[PDB]
């Protein structure tokens, strides 16, 4: 497969995806009902765009993206002629086999720690690509979307592709309820799809793990792939002492195997934010960035 | 994570796997009770080779393979020390995101299929590294395992790894009932992980799927992947027509979208033995295979 | 090879270099004898900096690049050691090997023409790196030099690693005797040299050949690599027609072959400017990048 | 450029040129005189035969290789239209780039070399690739020529291409005056033209130096590459020393930087094949393989 087409190519949930795709070399075309800043900025980048919906503009298409959501003539055409047509969503979970795939799962925290992440990353400067509430960023950056060797990625358990995302680096921030309705109501069956998330690593790859959690220490064991653990737990591998507030910013000590402990400041208060900013740690310290990217990273992001 | 530590490393299930990490550039240790051919050959090619089991061969060690089978002082040593331990099949899996994977699915014909396959491959000169009966081969081979592009391998749905397979191009020969245990023995269970197992190829992957099963002709609306169709069915892609014998072999035509048609034989009887055939015919067209390469494959493959 | 020892690394010459083989995940070390930005710049990246030069500053190194231009101890120590110690302008020229490298090449017109190259690529979303009197820049880019996939340079003919260029794509703008004196004031063994590095290009690479200088049209039958000529000759592949003025800016149309015209202006005067203009789009034409990209790259160059 | 058409492919020096490049995934097209197996193999592989020359048969072709040196109607047909038509040789010296090359010069030994360096390899399980007297081998090989990761090559300093290979790895066993013609009949400008060979290797290449020749003792300080020297001189790096003989075998112990001393024999007598073999055991120990792969290399290869 070689062209991709995207049905409403200007969605905000959409364009980005169809940009990665020009990056990565492949033939992107999309329709759309309007012109606009988006579908010239792809058209520039070499997308062929469609204004209006008709059959005949998903011929020659290899696949088809449709937005999150029928009886649309190119999306019939394609099924007729048996083109797979795959939602959005499936798309950009796809992207991360392509790049050095970061993917921040746990019920709660997973937009701020991508957003931590993603500033240490470009502090360092790798002008990472990252997916918060499903839309690709890259930040200040002067390049298409997907440039970089990195892809920071939230990974929601609710998401149907959530057991399809193909991650170097995974962290869990945390195990809740909130999306038990997407495992048969059943938390135990939701606890064991955290299991199999994480073995989607390669051995190879590498599991951040919030000891603090009691539902993520029970599960502990049962990754049989490389961990490192943190929190403010006393037996975290990488732990945060002597946490003090001076203004709006917090301040704590990260302790971390084989290296001196490191004073970092954040500038949003609560433990979570620590929390935060240990899950960022640990996969800026696994990458190889420096101290002081990190603790610029850490000290500049607003929120 | 670097080096690999197999316990038992000269079982006949483990020597093959250790020898395609040392091809893919790996270290690689292994311990095992008997030094033999197996071990000097695996040492020859850079493996380190422990004889008897101390905990101290596993020092050093990123990850711990041991076989199908846990008091042993090396796997009790990489616990202790949070070392993860996978299971000879799961490392086995993982070998295909390194290569051009070909995963052949189904309840019944994977054995026959992988070998037919890793046949017509050899014969336009690719010589396939394949695994049949969890043993890695590349028939008359003069290199390390491993080598080619391309691995060819069977995808047993009662194997623990079988939802962690990352191929680029999948068949199901057909869907029956044999492992029903494995998945609550719920029929309609093991149908949605066929479904899932699919879901695993990227969007330019390939799925091969046999339509004379009606349970695979069943699933085959949900597959939202690039999809070829097989078999006697009329309405198949790639089908078999005018089957005749001419002593222990049978010969059939073959009909494929936008080709003329090419008659083919093949050294074993039974329309089982055609099926087999035409997923082989459709995996090595799409791979770019010429006819004559695949006329020789079939014909060439003893039993 | 893995670590790389500058000595001076802080200078305007070498930083860049340093930067980029940290792009590339080599290990970069350096001496100086004054901290700066540039040297805590590349701290942040990953670069060991040492102030101050003693012999114990190339301990490990594999490779010395030392400041165009010997009784310094690290270079005495790594020559003692039998270390390489490479000079800047070789170093740099390396660095095409591991990107798709445009050599601008020609006695005059490489700084015009390598900067409207990189920015008609950053009007496609590309962020190229580029190289200009020997320093690497990125434009404002938001990354690490060597980002990008692309890398545009200067060739100049006197440079003593002329011949070891490894580039996709070379342009020769002209051949002018400006540098006789390299090639022992003979202008015959000077052209020979033209043809010896165009010979550097791979089978699959590009000649982009000025043909209005009869110099560059006398060596185009001995070139056998893939070529395209340009320039005001009736006989050129891609031409300039209808050209115009309006305050500072030239308005021309390009012809290409199996593309209709386009219309594009440039905001310098002078047919040497059309040239380096039409040089740029050759080479954004064979790279895939749209009329928009080309048209607002080349209007929105100031000078 | 994507085709390459060889005028002549069945000859000797043709086939296995194309051949290779079809395992790189090129479409390759030839032309000849009489079918034969050679052809009927390179068809079997996807390359598209022409029986008889007609201009027809360059259609489509981007490259066209040519034997050892008009009017011949596919040659005047693609110069007419200004496809490059490039000379076995040089075509062959490109394969290099697409592979892990070793390039053995010298002005003697260079066969003998090759083989064994290919003897050794093949015993390590890596199957190379080899060129000896301008063919393509990879002896008791199971696959398309060019499989392999390795590509050993004599590297001849009266080839046009000399200047144009590109290893990663080189050899000079030698510098005698066989070739002076070639340069201008003067000694000191052959001894310069191994220097700037030597100087296309990559900074992190690898120059492998026999410095028992006081020619490539004299040249040694101006490699500013990686190196390693060997022969039976008290300084080498790498020595051969308690030579003997038992039977029509020669026997001797080698010393290695920071290894064991390791008794080698080779079947064929005399220094010359003990250089020969020093030169292997350089190549083969910077590559990491075994000393059982390097004794077994040796002690096999028959002569
Ligand atoms: C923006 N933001 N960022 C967060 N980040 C993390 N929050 C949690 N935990 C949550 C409590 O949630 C559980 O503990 N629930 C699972 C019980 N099995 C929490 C709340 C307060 C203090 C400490 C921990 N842990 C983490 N580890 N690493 C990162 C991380 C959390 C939030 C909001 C709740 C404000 C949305
Ligand atoms: C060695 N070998 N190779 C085989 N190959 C295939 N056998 C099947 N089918 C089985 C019947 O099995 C079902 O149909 N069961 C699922 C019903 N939902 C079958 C049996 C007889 C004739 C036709 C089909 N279909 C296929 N398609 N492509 C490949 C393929 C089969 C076997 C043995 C049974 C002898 C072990
Ligand atoms: C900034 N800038 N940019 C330039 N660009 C090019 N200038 C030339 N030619 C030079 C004349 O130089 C020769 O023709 N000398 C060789 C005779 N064998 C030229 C001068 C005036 C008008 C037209 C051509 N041709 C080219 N082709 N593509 C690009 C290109 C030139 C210059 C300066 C001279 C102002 C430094
Ligand atoms: C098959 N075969 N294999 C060979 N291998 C090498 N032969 C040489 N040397 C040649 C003498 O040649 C010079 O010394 N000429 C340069 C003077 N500046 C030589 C001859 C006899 C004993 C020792 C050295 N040195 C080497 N180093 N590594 C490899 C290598 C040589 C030959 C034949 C001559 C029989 C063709």
């Amino acid at each position: 497969m070689r062209r991709i087409h995207f049905v409403g190519i200007g969605g905000a949930g959409m364009c980005g995806i169809a940009e990665v795709l020009l990056n990565l070399g492949y033939e992107v075309s999309g329709s759309d009902l309007k012109a606009s800043a988006v579908t010239e900025r792809l058209e520039k980048f070499g997308a062929q765009i469609f204004i209006g919906h008709q059959a005949e503009n998903a011929d020659g298409a290899d696949v088809l993206v449709v937005s999150s959501a029928r009886a649309n003539p190119e999306v019939a055409s394609a099924l007729e002629r048996r083109i797979p047509v795959v939602p959005r969503a499936e798309m950009l979970a796809e992207l991360m086999r392509y790049r050095h795939g970061i993917a921040v799962a746990g019920t709660h925290g997973k937009t701020t720690t991508t957003s931590l992440i993603a500033s240490v990353f470009a502090a360092g400067g790798l002008d990472p690509t990252f997916v918060i509430g499903g839309r690709l960023n890259a930040a200040g950056t002067n390049a298409q979307l997907g440039a970089s060797r990195y892809l920071v990625a939230e990974a929601d358990e609710s998401d149907a592709s959530f057991l399809h995302l193909q991650p170097m680096v995974a962290v869990v921030t945390n195990i809740d309820a909130d999306h038990m309705a997407t495992y048969g109501g059943d938390f135990n069956k939701l606890k064991k799809t955290f299991v199999e998330f994480l073995h989607n690593l390669p051995f190879y790859g590498l599991a951040v793990m919030c000891v603090d959690d009691p539902v993520v220490r029970e599960i502990l064991p049962q990754i049989a792939r490389p961990t490192v653990t943190y929190g403010l737990s006393e037996d975290a591998d990488v732990r945060a002492i002597n946490i003090r507030q001076e203004g709006m910013r917090t301040w704590f000590t990260v302790l971390r195997p084989e290296r001196e402990p490191l004073d970092v400041s954040v500038n949003m208060p609560g433990l979570h934010n620590v929390l935060n900013s240990l899950a960022t740690i640990v996969i800026a310290t696994d990458e190889g960035i420096s101290d002081e990217a990190i603790v610029q990273g850490l000290s500049g992001f607003q929120g």
